[PDB]
């Protein structure tokens, strides 16, 4: 009965989300009809994924379309994954994809205004994805900031594991770890606000680790992770966003967790607690109610250091967004 | 508290397989430690699905091991998915992997006998699968029979949706498709057991679609799939035989559902119900007890298409298995 589409469905991403989603485990009990998108050169691998979809037999995929038609793929969807996306050249950056990826989110929130639901609950992963996310909302005239946000769960699950086993626990003996701004090069790994907590007692991280790690090792780490991964897989990641993207969606179609902090990129909300300016799509720390809205954690500290590196990556989206919407404009 | 044996873990399904099962598909509730298995010159892609296994910061992951060494990778272990293979050049079918890939489970079945429990319960998917699993099993001194079976799984999903779509209804309303014998060229897709129902009402397959489609259509398009999605894909099925690997071991370790049959491969029991002779891996109609044992489901009935099908397979699985094992004694 629920329909979720997924650009850029025929690639490495697409491939491996769709069957995950179909196996039911983004709308677990109530099944789910796949609207599938992609472009004619690929519609050989597009057809390849539905034949393995249909493989399955998945009891939970009502049904499903793979098409190059916008309509087809956008109408009366519940929830999207964009994925969609030209292909990252050797030793490029995220923000590289600027100028081949800005038009497809251009005309992507076009689509989702004209054909979507308007609950629609769209979730960019298709990089540059707090930018594309900015290109898909501005253009979107009849849905709301509300309707937009972009993956940066794998950066947060990357920073779990890594804290998880230098304070020797288990990644859900950790909380409130967080990553800041843009899924890119600037992206901030806070860890002054984390905790953690074992046999009855919590500890605060930055009181067992020492301060060369967490604020240089770590953050390090963090940011250049996507690029370990390129140099050891020959490509950049697939399975592990996958995981976060489902993770990211299931969060914001049914809420979180108690005392649950989820790092979701979001149009940055007027009013909100830590000094960010609107305009940009912005990495904050994330519950969702249980009627599906998305709340920034409120509480969190800001002290020198984060405020800088917080300024930092928020000029960097600002940055992203003027490049990006002026090639639009000149396209 | 499981360990869980993946043998060509940084190949294409290897890499979905591990990430699928550490997500809890399998075991569930309880968690998972897997034993990566590669070689060498796959160090890096087998270090690339670790760092990815991290980043999912998957809490029904206990733990893991990635190496190259047999004892690290089977000491102990409670199941085994052997992916392990080379590759398969263009134009080539399953059976000519046997000169490439016969060594590596002639091996494979020593190291099981040596460390792994002996309540081992191997998986074989490495093409081809009946064969290499007929290795492994007779390579293995402390193992028996029931250790080892061969997937057939992703062929009865194949032929479960064909004849959904052709009938106007879901898998689940379909009951009694068995796929016999080898999971290569000569793969018995047989529908005269075959029933289904809708609302209320029961129906034999045979008695509701023609009699060309199901024995010379319906047959054809099951066992020429493979190479199907080949075409389209430009590699062998992936995410589709991973998660029926899983749906195999899942039952193979808990049990099936009333009046579930699924295709499995194992060696030939004495005193099978349908005539087949034993020193084979055989694909049968098969159910699991609660205790996790396997048996094959009596009552089908046997005419005269479906025994000349029958002994087409069986003789082409003893000519595998005089091929494979004859190139190993002179290997
Ligand atoms: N947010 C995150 O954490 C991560 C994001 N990514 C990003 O995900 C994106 C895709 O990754 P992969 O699946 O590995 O790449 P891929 O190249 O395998 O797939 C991209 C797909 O998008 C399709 N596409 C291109 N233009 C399109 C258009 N106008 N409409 C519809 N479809 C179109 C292509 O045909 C292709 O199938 C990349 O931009 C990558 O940077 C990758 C890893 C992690
Ligand atoms: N049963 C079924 O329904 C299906 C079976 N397959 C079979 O699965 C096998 C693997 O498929 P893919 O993952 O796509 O291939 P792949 O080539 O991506 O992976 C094979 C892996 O096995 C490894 N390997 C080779 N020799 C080894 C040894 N001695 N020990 C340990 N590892 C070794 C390689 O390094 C490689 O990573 C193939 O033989 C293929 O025919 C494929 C599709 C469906």
């Amino acid at each position: 009965a629920a329909h979720v589409l997924i650009t850029g469905a025929a690639g490495q991403i697409g491939y491996i989300l769709s069957h995950w989603i179909a196996s039911g485990e983004l709308y677990g009990d109530r099944q789910v009809y796949l609207h599938l998108l992609d472009i004619p050169p690929a519609m050989n691998r597009l057809t390849a994924l539905t034949m393995e979809l249909e493989d399955c037999a998945f009891p939970h995929l009502a049904g499903f379309v793979a098409t190059t038609d916008p309509k087809a793929a956008f109408k009366d969807i519940d929830c999207a994954f964009l994925v969609a996306s030209m292909p990252l050249k050797p030793g490029q950056v995220r923000a590289d994809l600027i100028s081949s990826n800005s038009v497809i989110f251009k005309n992507t929130g076009e689509y989702l205004s004209k054909w979507a639901k308007p609950s629609v609950k769209v979730l960019v992963i298709g990089n540059p994805d707090n930018t594309n996310c900015e290109i898909a909302m501005l253009h979107a005239k009849n849905l709301k900031p509300e309707n937009f946000s972009s993956l940066s769960m794998l950066d947060q699950n990357r920073a779990y594991y890594e804290v998880a086993s230098k304070l020797g626990v288990d990644v859900k003996d950790v909380h409130d770890i967080i990553v800041w701004g843009n899924h890119g090069e600037s992206m901030v790994a806070d860890l002054t606000q984390a905790t953690f907590t074992k046999e009855g007692k919590t500890q605060k991280v930055v009181d067992v680790l020492d301060h060369d790690y967490v604020f240089d090792t770590f953050f390090k780490k963090i940011g250049h992770r996507a690029w370990d991964i390129l140099e050891h897989r020959g490509f950049t990641s697939a399975a592990s966003p996958t995981k976060a993207a489902i993770q990211h969606m299931k969060a914001w179609l049914f809420g979180t967790a108690p005392g649950e902090v989820l790092s979701m990129g979001i149009p940055v909300p007027e009013g909100n607690p830590y000094g960010i300016k609107p305009g940009v799509v912005f990495s904050f720390p994330c519950n969702v109610d249980k009627e599906g809205k998305i709340h920034v954690v409120e509480g969190f500290k800001v002290n020198d250091w984060l405020r800088e590196k917080l300024d930092f990556t928020e000029k960097d989206l600002f940055h992203e967004k003027e490049i990006a919407l002026n090639h639009l404009a000149q396209l």
